[PDB]
């Protein structure tokens, strides 16, 4: 059960036009009607501000009559399923507006000495909060319990269409708008454009910039599906060069790189690092060409109407350059530790801060594998384990508490004879946080300090 | 270095008004000017669509002249120093628009048989994609490299203000718009509204809705700071009741509940669960009251200006009812395992799936502490460890592979005398993904089935 919302707006001076949205066309005089017939929602919500219509009992019924009083002035078709299958809900607006005056569900007409016009008593000055209007729009949206949504922004004030769009994004809502901008008389095909792709594409970039900042791959929205079907009809052989080098920027390598980081596979994360420097460098200068095309779009068409390829998806990916450091793999892990601390992922930070110091000696002792069989590891792990317990009683104690959690030999909870626990250990939280974010890198450095001269 | 952008718009018919934004007032004839004097940006960007101004050399030069040619008709003071501290950058628009025609950097004036006017040749009809306009505005915003941003939406088409707002959100921009909707003559104070809080309030809810779905607390934006200073001046002593139950809605316990889950303190997370069911009960039935207030906002205007308290922040918090199951703490963990799999965090899922069956025996065996001294644990852990290695060699095999990452006795990389790795135990993303998501719960249930009869 779909719903489709729109902003009301005064429609007494709109003309009959052919609105078109993706091949299908309809002949009405305002977008909501033309949009209604295209998608056939099970109900429709009108959302009429105070900027039009206020009488003494129920303003809502005057609006229903103003469209009927205008469907007469243009002798437009039946249109009666619309008026009898529409739920109208009044919403606030912000001051400087000028409001129509109705009387008892019919619009007040008055004399202008030349021709007959409607009585606008322009009394609308109201100082309202945007979050107040926002809260009011949210309440309408939640309490209709729809599935699909759909939203028309064609006909609202600059301030309301702004607030309405943000509410719609909370409901998997598709956005539609037809730029009226003047009266083209009867006919002159006006195009309705689908704003849904923009709203989706901006939340996509907030997740990505923060998926890199938090080292979490389940936030990186996978737009590789998009670049595959990225095919315009006619693009120049200069654009063919940069655009076909972007279709090939294999974003899978950066998702795999995060997944490997998130789950603790520091090896295939560090190993895979120098390969990303190739990918984001190619994407760095491939965006810079693309970034230059859209900068002076002037007569840079071909694109000029292509739905795929969003610069935001690319430029937000470039923040993954922050997770890349040039150098040798043992020092790449040393950087990866710091990444595990800026982002607040504590367990992996401790375990690497313990295991990396063993590898850094293995280098100093001429290399060896990480098995107990390998004697050079067996003995470096001893020095690390023993030096820790000598001066840094703290490090291992925390790491052991984060690896095995509550419900472990380490926390010692007390399962009672009835199915519920009585844990015997305070989760320390800030002592944990104060240690990892303020101490760990320093403890780690003093460990490697001692091991250098081996 | 601040910036302040605005949408251009036709200024030939704007009048002189008192723009007001937070006590301060400035006196100009279009909002973008008044905003500049208030915030003192280091530069200003014009952003001229094609919807106004088309001449033969530089469309950019006519707008700057069209603002001055209106700065004469109202003999407004400054403006000509302003006009050259404004860098004019041309942006696209979408069809049916009707454009002014300039000639040589001055607007073409014509004779209207009544009065002298500028020739609007209404030749603007364009089929552009919204993302195209978006990409071009993005290029403008990124390549200006500001610190603060600021954006005026007072003066743009509905389609541009939609697309423009989304660009601003990727640059931590504060949004401003003045509801024009008509000419209020000279004076009649027009108010600048700050749309910035709405945009923040909707991404804040996107992060909250996704913080619960992924069991990650560093996404939950904490609005409790807001509720502390949430106190209106005059609120009815019915609203005093419901609103005083919201300042006290202690959200700190739900963030702590997330942090405890992400880091593995499954005990004190589960222990704290039955306390949360009380909290979302109060916030659920307190949200329904608030939601009805904004449902009859028509005369409930003691909020008509309250900036704090966003419904989205509250209603999005309610999604945590999804992480709640009533019952005894042993079965609450049994649900917590499933949660560690819905959200794709495998290690905590595996490690809980191993230690929980040890607890589930202790109940059946009359309770005991989780320490090695306590023989009841000592012997239950033996049975599970032994039954696993008999029938489920896999569970522990992966669990041990996820707790300890690469750089461990379990993965066996080789660290060579030059500072490189070389992985040993190759386990792929999908072998892990397939095991936890498809098998673990079945392996886990059959363990408890066997242990039931103890």
């Amino acid at each position: 059960m779909k719903c489709l919302f729109y902003i009301a707006g005064d429609v007494s001076n709109y003309s009959i036009v052919n609105y078109e949205l993706n091949g299908q066309t309809q002949n009405t005089f305002f977008a909501a009607h033309a949009l209604y017939n295209l998608f056939k929602p099970d109900k429709v919500i009108a959302l009429i501000p105070d900027s039009l219509v206020k009488d003494n009992v129920s303003d809502e019924e005057c609006y229903k009559n103003l469209v009927i009083n205008r469907a007469k002035e243009l002798n437009f078709a039946g249109m009666e399923e619309f008026m009898n299958k529409v739920e109208i809900r009044k919403i606030p607006n912000v001051g400087i507006a000028s409001a129509i005056q109705c009387e008892n569900g019919a619009p007040k007409k008055e004399k202008n000495k030349e021709g007959r016009e409607v009585l606008k008593r322009l009394p609308y000055n109201e100082k309202r909060s945007p979050i107040f209007i926002f809260n009011a729009i949210y309440a309408i949206f939640k309490d209709e319990a729809c599935d699909e949504y759909l939203v028309d922004l064609t006909h609202g004030t600059n301030v309301l269409v702004s607030i309405g769009m943000n509410v719609g994004a909370l409901f998997n809502a598709k956005f539609y708008s037809a730029p009226v901008m003047g009266m083209p008389g009867k006919d002159s095909i006006v195009n309705i454009v689908e704003l849904t792709d923009v709203v989706q594409a901006t939340n996509d970039s907030l997740m990505i910039r923060s998926s890199i900042e938090n080292l979490d791959e389940r936030y990186f929205k996978d737009y590789s599906a998009k670049l595959s079907r990225l095919n315009p009809t006619i693009f120049e052989e200069e654009e063919k060069k940069v655009l076909t080098r972007v279709k090939g920027t294999d974003v899978n390598v950066v998702i795999n790189f995060l997944w490997n980081i998130r789950n603790g596979f520091t090896v295939n994360a560090v190993k895979s690092m120098n390969e990303l420097k190739n990918i984001i460098n190619q994407l760095e200068e491939d965006l810079e060409k693309l970034k230059s095309f859209y900068k002076n779009w002037e007569e840079h068409k071909n694109f000029q109407g292509e739905t795929l390829l969003v610069l935001s998806d690319l430029d937000s990916t470039l923040k993954v350059k922050d997770l890349l450091i040039e150098g040798n793999d043992l020092e790449k892990l040393n950087y990866l530790l710091d990444l595990y601390i800026k982002a607040s992922i504590y367990d992996k930070a401790l375990s690497l801060a313990r295991e990396l110091p063993v590898a850094i000696c293995l280098n100093k002792v001429g290399g060896g594998m990480f098995d107990d069989k390998n004697e050079k590891y067996k003995h470096c792990n001893e020095i690390v384990t023993s030096y820790l317990r000598l001066r840094y009683s703290g490090l291992m104690e925390f790491r052991n508490t984060l690896m095995h959690g509550g419900l472990s030999t380490d926390m010692k909870p007390n399962v009672d004879k009835d199915g519920n626990i009585t844990p015997g250990k305070i989760v320390t939280k800030n002592k944990i946080e104060d240690f990892v974010k303020r101490e760990l890198r320093n403890y780690f450095d003093k460990i490697v300090n001692f091991l250098s001269s081996a």
